[PDB]
């Protein structure tokens, strides 16, 4: 199976290979296409370790040699014996760079192979879980030259022991329902504070209060820690052209990291295990401030800038949408905190994709999360064909663990 | 079986049955979807259960399902294909079809005008130069001095392939383009190839930048015929900017009238290859589309330097900027000139309601995420967090190859 993708502004085609190697299922069928849909034993596991193993010594041109046929064997033993198996160090970090590297969703991965692994494998508490997240922190924040990271927590057992971090992003913001009924700060994390509240939390009940982190060890009940503050890097917002822009009182968090999701690798599962890149600028301008159910902020900022707010034709909301955007830009261009424009982002990714075609036989992607939120189509992803599928090691969404545990 | 999606902005869910009726295969699998990729003579047995399907549907939505004037016509139908090996169509039954492939299309935002449709039934069509006055009326109606209708022109069905009748052009009004020999274009360099074989036919171009070239059409299979839709025919807006006085200086016009002529329409297992149709733009098909892409007319870098904006590093945001200005600029055009445009605002928000109501009184509106999102402020607009479920109902309109790719030249 050869399937051709053609890029409608070059009319360049390239040829996808590596879908063959495809293993998860992607919720379409051949009646009906799902791709705009967010969410759609000892005897299962020795297949998905030898798949793995088989690719890792692949990688480093040692396949079917005697160091790869042991370790096979080696694995095959420790399974029969303990149901279970332990990755080695260098697996490991091939493996979260391939979770990475897969992951079809993320328009960054140019960069997928410059990824520090904290492995904390080790790790036993909660108490423990907090040292190494703080580390993460500092190490990937590195006053505001930002590096990639991941840090790595024990596998599942029999899933009865998890480790989870309980927050969806290691740095976020407090949301608080009002007896006025509006909402106080980032609504996306209204019940998760209140589960913080309710376990302890003194609540600062401000707009951009940084949540405490609830950390599970060892399916234990999840227990409450502060990020030092001096940890959490903030940039406040202001425009270079307009003056008013600073007395909206907008701030952001220069972090992003991913801390509710699944790394699996060779059939092994990583519930926790935090993740951090650097932002694109739209992510905070156009997601998180401009969303409808988010900070909502595109009123207040035509309003300052008297556009004429009576007719959708006017375009008012895309004028003040620019100007958000611009805003978020200069601010962490200004304080140096490393960020990335929407342009600038998809077009290493096209380059990017390239590259993957041609040393890979693909590069899987999935259109509606890699476009950008705005200004789509001047970009040079929207015009390029893409073809979605999963490929492992990889990264999976995982419900809320309020709604799975067991106090 | 249900199907449920969700809006992510406003957390309302909705619940799909309507798939059940689907027939046609979308090129995805369970290992791999394929729903950004753009292009993913019948016999007797297969013609028959088309048919019945088709008319099974059509007495369902007129409450006569199973009467004796259903079951009479099913009879008559199949006593037709059987003798004749195909059928016609009732004009009543063809307005329904048409009116059911634009309901169905599922790239179009703008299907909650699906109903209002006027059907122009030109079966009786027989040569170029009657196909050319049928196109000329259609373009006289529907542009209705700037009060814009939609419209839909039907050329005879398919018999053997081999004497298709099909309109060459893309859409029936479009700008001409010309590749120098410096390998500059002038014009719309989407147009290149289809003016080169205008030319070859023997147009005489008057090479400028907004030349609206010439019909090529072709009746039962023979070779296509040119024609020059009368000029006072085609409305065109002068665009100009309600801020930035050097606006119209950049010379600037486009056509009112979008009319897609290049599509199949396929009701009850019969096909029509010629079945030009029309209504009015949403603006960011010109100002974004038409304007903006980099194969296209390619203008952000011009209306950028006479911003001037700084454009040393993208991080400005300075595309964005007159992108946004570029677009005030044909929505202000139109309006003023009193000619139906919709912003994508507008449109979108009309396209969730039209959404909304087919799941409660049809079980569903099937609809490609790709296409009905806008091509810029996509999030802002409430198509962007809805979840949509794609897949393919009949009567449909269907891509076709260029006619220059698979035309017999007779001479
Ligand atoms: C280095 C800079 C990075 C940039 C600029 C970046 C960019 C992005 C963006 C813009 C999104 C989608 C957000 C949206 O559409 O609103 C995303 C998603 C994602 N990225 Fe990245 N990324 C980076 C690093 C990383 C790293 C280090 C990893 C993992 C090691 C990663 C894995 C993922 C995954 C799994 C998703 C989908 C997340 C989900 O399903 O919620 N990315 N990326
Ligand atoms: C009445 C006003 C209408 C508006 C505002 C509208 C809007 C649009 C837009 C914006 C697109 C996609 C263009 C793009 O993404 O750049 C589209 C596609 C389409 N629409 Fe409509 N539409 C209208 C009427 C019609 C009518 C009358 C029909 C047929 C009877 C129709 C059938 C289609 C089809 C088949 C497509 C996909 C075209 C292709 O595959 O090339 N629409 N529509
Ligand atoms: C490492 C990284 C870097 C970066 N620049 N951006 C990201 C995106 C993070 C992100 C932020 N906000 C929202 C989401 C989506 C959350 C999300 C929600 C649901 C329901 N399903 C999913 N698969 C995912 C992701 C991650
Ligand atoms: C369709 C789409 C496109 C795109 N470029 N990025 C994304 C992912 C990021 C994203 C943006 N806006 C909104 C969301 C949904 C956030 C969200 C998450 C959860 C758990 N519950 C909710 N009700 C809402 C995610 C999605
Ligand atoms: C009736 C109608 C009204 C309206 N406002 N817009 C449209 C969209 C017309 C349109 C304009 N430019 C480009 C296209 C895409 C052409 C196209 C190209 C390819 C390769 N495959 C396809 N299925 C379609 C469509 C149609
Ligand atoms: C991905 C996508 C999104 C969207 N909102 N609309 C469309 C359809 C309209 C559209 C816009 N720009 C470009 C094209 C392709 C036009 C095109 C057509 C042909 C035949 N050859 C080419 N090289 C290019 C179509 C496509
Ligand atoms: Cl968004
Ligand atoms: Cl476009
Ligand atoms: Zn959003
Ligand atoms: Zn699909
Ligand atoms: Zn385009």
């Amino acid at each position: 199976r050869f399937l051709k993708v053609k890029n409608w502004e070059t009319d360049v085609v390239l040829t996808d290979t590596l879908h063959l190697k495809s293993t998860l299922e992607t919720g379409c069928t051949e009646h009906i296409c799902m791709g705009s849909i967010m969410l759609p034993t000892k005897d299962q596991l020795f297949p998905l370790a030898k798949e793995f193993l088989d690719q890792y010594y692949s990688s480093i041109k040692r396949f079917g040699s005697k160091a790869h046929m042991d370790r096979l064997e080696e694995v095959n033993k420790e399974i029969e014996s303990t149901s279970t198996y332990q990755l080695k160090d260098t697996e490991l970090i091939y493996g979260a760079k391939h979770a990475w590297r897969n992951a079809s969703r993320c328009v960054g991965r140019i960069q997928w192979s410059k990824l520090q692994v904290f492995d904390a494998r080790d790790c036993t508490t909660a108490h423990g879980m907090f040292n190494y997240i703080c580390n993460h922190v500092k190490y990937a924040t590195n006053k505001g030259n930002l590096r990639s990271a991941i840090t790595i927590f024990p596998q599942r057992t029999d899933g009865k022991h998890d480790f989870r971090v309980w927050n969806s992003q290691l740095i976020r913001y407090a949301g608080y329902k009002q007896p006025d009924g509006s909402t106080l700060g980032d609504p996306a994390n209204v019940q998760f504070t209140e589960i913080c509240i309710q376990q302890g939390w003194k609540a600062p009940r401000g707009r951009f209060d940084v949540l405490p982190l609830l950390l599970q060890a060892n399916g234990n009940d999840p227990e409450l820690f502060q990020i030092p503050p001096e940890l959490v890097l903030e940039v406040p917002i202001r425009h270079p052209k307009f003056d008013w822009f600073k007395d909206l009182g907008l701030k952001w968090y220069g972090l992003p990291a991913v801390s509710n999701m699944l790394l699996e690798i060779g059939g092994l599962e990583f519930s926790a295990c935090p993740f951090s890149g650097w932002y694109m600028g739209t992510e905070i301008g156009v997601r998180d401030y401009c969303d409808n159910s988010r900070y909502n902020i595109l009123e207040e900022v035509a309003k300052k800038m008297d556009l004429d707010m009576r007719k959708t034709s006017s375009l008012w909301k895309d004028q003040a949408l620019v100007e958000i955007n611009i805003a978020v830009l200069y601010s962490f261009q200004s304080d140096k905190v490393t960020i990335v424009d929407h342009h600038s982002a998809t077009e290493s990714f096209i380059k990017h994709m390239e590259n993957e075609y041609r040393c890979r036989g693909g590069c899987p992607a999935d259109w509606v999360w890699i476009v950008p939120p705005m200004s789509g189509s001047i970009t040079p992803v929207f015009h390029q064909e893409m073809l979605n599928y999963r490929l492992t090691p990889s990264f999976e969404y995982q419900p809320d663990p309020w709604n799975t545990h067991v106090w």
